[PDB]
This record gives C-alpha cells, sequence and structure tokens, in this order.
DNA sequence: CGGGCATGCCG
DNA sequence: CGGGCATGCCG
C-alpha cells in the first residue's frame, strides 16, 4: 500500500550524463517541498542520490521521520551504503556535482535517522509524483 | 515458504550465448517430468522462457493446477509480458531457439493458464531442484 | 561424438590480469604440437583468443583440414567476429599481450580458412586434453 | 542511449 | 571470494 503521509524525490535529466535536477514533492498534495536547480553535468544516479539525502535533511530538520519515495534502485542501495559509486569523471566540469555528492555522503556519514527509504513501485502505481 | 506441490525448472548452460538446455522436474521427488536436448546457441534467459512455458504445456495438458518456480526473474516477466526480449541476433544459426521462442510466444498469446509463476528463492532454499 | 583427428587449445594462467601461456595438442594422443611460454600480463580470454588464432595458422601451414577444439565459448565468438573484445587497458605493461591479439586479429582479417572452431563440452567430454590442471 | 545494477567461467 | 567476459529501470 502507498504511504500518503510522505515525501516523493525524483531528477529530472537531459542526457546521462547531462543536466540534471530534482526535487521533492508532498506524496499525496504534489506540493513541492524543496528544488535544486539545473546542474550543468551529472548523471542521473548522482541527482538521485542527493535527492534522497536532501529529503532525509529536510526531514531531520522538521523532527519529521516520515518515510521517502524513490524509483532509483541504485540512489536507495547508494544512501544505504552511505557512498555513491558513481564512474562520472571528477574533474573542473563536474566539479559542482561531485561536491554536492560529497557534502551528501558527509551528511550520511555523521547523523542517524529513522526515516524510511521506500521503493517506489511504478509498475503497481504509476509514475512517482515527484516526476517531471 | 516453498510450495513443495509443484514443478521447478532449470536451464543448463555453457557460456552465454551458448548451448543451452533445460527440465522441469517434481519439487519434491526431483523427477524429471520433461526436458529440452541442447540447443546449438541461445541465452540463458531465452533457456528460462522456454522451460516455464513448455512446464505450462505440460500443466495444462495433464489439468494439473501446481505452481512453477524459476530462478530467472527475467524470464518469469517475459512469461507475464507475454513477450521474450531477447537480444540474441536472428541469423541462420540462431534461427532454431528463436523459433522455439515464437511458437512459446504464440502459446501465450492463445492460452489464459492457471498455473503460478514464482520465484525461486535460492538465497534462502539453496539451490533449485537439480 | 568427437572428432579426434583434431587440435585442441587450452589456457594457463596465474591471476586474471596475470601471467598467461596456452598450447594445442594432438586431441587423440595428447601430444603437444605448439606451445606459448609465459606471456606476463593478461587475460584469460585473450590467452584463449591467441591459442585459436594459433591453431589456425599451424593448421594452415600444415595444409590441414583438421577442426580446433576449444573449451571457451567466449574466444570461439571472438575469432568468429575477428575481435577480442579485451577491456584490459593497453599500456607499457600490457604491450606484448596486446601486439600478439593485435597481430592475431590482422591475420585473421587478411586470411580464409575453412577450419571447424568447435566447443569442447567439459561437462559431458571430460576434461580437455590440453588442461594444464 | 548511458549509468549502475542484478545475475549469468577461472584462478 | 574477485575479475573477465556476458544477458538482461529510468531519465
Ligand atoms: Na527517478
Ligand atoms: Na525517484
Ligand atoms: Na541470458
Ligand atoms: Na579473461
Amino acid at each position: 500500500e502507498i504511504i500518503w503521509e510522505s515525501l516523493s524525490v525524483d531528477v529530472g535529466s537531459q542526457g546521462n550524463p547531462g543536466i540534471v535536477e530534482y526535487k521533492g514533492v508532498d506524496t499525496k498534495t504534489g506540493e513541492v517541498l524543496f528544488e535544486r536547480e539545473p546542474i550543468p553535468i551529472g548523471t542521473n544516479n548522482m541527482g538521485e542520490f542527493l535527492a534522497i539525502v536532501h529529503g532525509l535533511r529536510y526531514l531531520k530538520e522538521r523532527n519529521s521521520r516520515k518515510p521517502i519515495y524513490s524509483n532509483s534502485q541504485t540512489a536507495i542501495k547508494w544512501v544505504k551504503d552511505k557512498k555513491a559509486k558513481s564512474t562520472l569523471v571528477r574533474n573542473e566540469e563536474t566539479a559542482l556535482i561531485w561536491k554536492l555528492v560529497d557534502e551528501a555522503e558527509e551528511w550520511l556519514n555523521t547523523h542517524t535517522y529513522e526515516t524510511p527509504i521506500l521503493k517506489w513501485q511504478t509498475d503497481k502505481w504509476g509514475e512517482i509524483k515527484a516526476d517531471y
């Protein structure tokens, strides 16, 4: 069953690697709760990872334990392992997204949380609420 | 829990793509109920697909409602989708395996079967029978 | 059923990537017909590829129409494609294996042959006669 | 498509 | 075990 009192996150991207952005929304109402403006170079998995950790921090700051939904098997695993295993080259052109990933990993390594991170079941429920 | 009153299918593959064979067994006895003679070139997933559909036909012909276990989540989806989304090249040397896939796909598009198709949970239960 | 009047090839490696060697033997008698001394760094699949192409050339110069057996379906396909699809980095340490693979591809791309390259069916026939152990 | 993943013979 | 080779959801 869908947990309606939850937050849903999703990446939007052009190419992969390419321009990436993400947002987090109320799973029921669609209210946009946070967003990340387009990053010129990134990968889908890096964006999905940042989006979950942003939701974790958003909810922690508000003393909320409600679940987060993502449709990214890879990003959910990366968050559980506290390590984003991206193959994207790290240089001056990718320094932005790599710094954001560094900071997300740092947050996960320095905080605990009860937030359930749940797989959105696209085949059953249709597109995730935060889809672009 | 393991539904013991079932069939289990397994595929044997010498490389991938490569020589492929399969069989269906009684989950509780290991009796071999049907088998496919080696196929010169196929993929593991095509073997698993064909093995499921063979078991579906075998069970329907016996008016059996036993489930089928497969270790292959991909082939289970293919059968539920009625379409084997294989990347194997269609040419003269793979004609046989693709012929067999097309016949199985035929059979799925004209029958609505009773058989539950279950994933064998090797990580908990050990190797699928044979 | 086995074509006993044939060549069988096999590869021995220590590590992967690692030290690679290979040999070709008379399937019927077990006699070593050719053997490649240790190559310091290569992959198993590159070694299996080189061994088949060595067999092709060995049979061609001996005016032989005998087939080759290999237990590597990967290397059989690579030979069929005339391309060894190895991921091994090209650098100074891998220069020798890559030179050999590049020369083997050149030979395949400039020569025709009728030699059947056949899959040795280990689980059904036992260990290939050229096995290292 | 690419990104990463799940899953499929040899040292 | 891990690594070289493969067959196979989401933007
Ligand atoms: Na997504
Ligand atoms: Na998502
Ligand atoms: Na396969
Ligand atoms: Na190899």
